[PDB]
Formats: C-alpha cells, structure tokens, sequence
C-alpha cells in the first residue's frame, strides 16, 4: 500500500545508461570476438542469467575481462547490451537470427519469447 | 524498436535483491551510528547529492560515506528503500524526516510527494 513512483525504474536505468556512456564506475569490459563492450556488472547480472552466474562464480566475480564465445555475433550481443540498458529491443529480419541464439546463451528467457513471436509475426 | 514496458522495473527488482545480498555493492553510507551498503551507480541515478559526489573524480572511489549527523537513519532507510522499488513509505509519523533527508538527497519528486501529502493531511 505504498506510494508508487511509475517512472522511478525507467529513471533510474537511463541515468545508469547514462554512467554507462560517460564510461562512470563501469567496472568490465566483455570481449566478444574481435570486439569489447564496457558495462557494469551490476547491470549485466540484472538482465542475464548468464552474467548473474558468471558474476556470482568465485573464479570469475573479480576478473575485469571477461571472453564470451568467439561465436557468438558482436551485433547480437550489442543490441541485447542495449536493450538491457534502455527496455528497447533492435529486433529486424536481418538480425532476428543472431539475436535470438544470443539472448539463448545470455539466459534472457523473455527476449527469447519475444524472438520467437516476431518470427511467428513474420 | 520494441519497448518492454516491465524491463526497468526488473532490474531495479533484481539490483535490490543484490542489494540484500551484498553482491558488488561498493559503498557504505552511515548516517549516525547506522550503516548502509549500496551501489554507487545506484545512489549516483538517484540523488543529486550522490551524483555531485561520486561525479568528482578525486571521490569516485570513496568506499565510505558519512552524511550529515542530523539526518534521520529511518528518513534515509525510507529513501534508500525507495531507490530500490519505486515504493515510497510515507506516514504522518515520518513525513518531516522524509521530506527533510530527500531535500539533502536532492530528490525533487519525493520532496513534491511530501508537500502533497502535507497539503492532504
Ligand atoms: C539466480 C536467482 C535465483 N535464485 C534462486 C536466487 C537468486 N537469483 C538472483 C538472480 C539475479 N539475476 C537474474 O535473475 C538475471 N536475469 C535477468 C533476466 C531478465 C530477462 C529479461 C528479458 N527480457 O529477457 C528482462 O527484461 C529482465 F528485466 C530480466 F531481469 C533473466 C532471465 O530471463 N533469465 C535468468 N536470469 C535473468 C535465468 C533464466 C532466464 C539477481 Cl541480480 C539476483 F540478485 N538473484
Ligand atoms: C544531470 C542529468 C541531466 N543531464 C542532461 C545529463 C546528465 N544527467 C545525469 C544525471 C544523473 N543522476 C541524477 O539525475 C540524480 N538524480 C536522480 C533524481 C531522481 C529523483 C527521483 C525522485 N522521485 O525524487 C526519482 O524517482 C528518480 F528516478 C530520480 F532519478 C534526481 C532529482 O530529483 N534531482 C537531482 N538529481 C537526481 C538534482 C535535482 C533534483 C546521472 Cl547518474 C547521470 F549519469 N547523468
């Protein structure tokens, strides 16, 4: 029965997105491939099952790199990594594939559901 | 692109459970003799005086911060708490110390929240 703040947690993960693109208090850099994206870990394991087991794992809780599958499409990974960051989901036909089998190794069940249903939508 | 309306509130969800547990929080704040584990990040998206702070390179890495000894521990739990879940507790025993500590804190709405509901009671 408390009072609720409707826009408190879309405020709260802009400013966080904010930090992020001002590079403050991020503390990993996720290598994927040829490519590397900073974040901080907080968010990643908020958004991933993944991340959460990774940043909860006693070999790997203080690493500040972490290499994911070479495999796994930069793209796919950015556009989730964005998507944690904003609620906003880059789904296109030209991306849909490689999004979806990232979100699968992320463990982001929904955008996974969310996947599934744009192909049906297609 | 595709908006999920329920993704901020999951996450503010999920930083609090880590929260709770003490995962890679970095910051205590005390508040009198009370102690109170955060995130920077956190405090910095929701406080204008955590922002100011923690913004300043030469205090960004401050794992300890003690605010102003007048300041009410349970107004400062109320506030923490409402970083966390969007969920303001606000009753006609708590409402100063409150609407005191979010003018400290630098969070307007909660101080505009306060004013509403002194002008109700
Ligand atoms: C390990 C658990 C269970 N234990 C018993 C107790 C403690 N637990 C815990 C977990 C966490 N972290 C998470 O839950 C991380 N996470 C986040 C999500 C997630 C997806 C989406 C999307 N659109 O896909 C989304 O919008 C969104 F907002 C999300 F949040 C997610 C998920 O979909 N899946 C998984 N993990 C996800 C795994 C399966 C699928 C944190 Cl931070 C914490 F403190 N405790
Ligand atoms: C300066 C901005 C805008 N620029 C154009 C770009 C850079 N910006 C920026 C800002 C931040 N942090 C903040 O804004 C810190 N913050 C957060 C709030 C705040 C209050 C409430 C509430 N209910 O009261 C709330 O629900 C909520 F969700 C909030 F977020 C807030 C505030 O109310 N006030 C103040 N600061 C507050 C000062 C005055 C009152 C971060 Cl981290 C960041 F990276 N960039």
């Amino acid at each position: 029965s408390q009072i609720q703040f409707t826009r408190h947690a879309s405020d709260v993960l802009l400013n966080l997105n904010r930090l992020r693109s001002r590079d403050i208090l991020t503390d990993v850099v996720i290598v994927v491939s040829r490519e590397q994206f900073r974040a901080h870990k907080t968010v990643l394991m908020a958004c991933s099952g993944l991340f959460y087991s990774i940043f909860t794992d006693q070999l790997k809780r203080n690493l500040s790199v972490i290499n994911l599958d070479p495999e796994i499409n930069p793209e796919g990974f950015n556009i989730l990594l964005d998507f944690m960051y904003t609620s906003r989901l880059n789904l296109r036909e030209g991306n849909i594939m490689a999004v979806m089998a990232t979100a699968m190794y992320l463990q982001m069940e929904h955008v996974v559901d969310t996947c599934r249903k744009f192909i049906k939508a297609s």
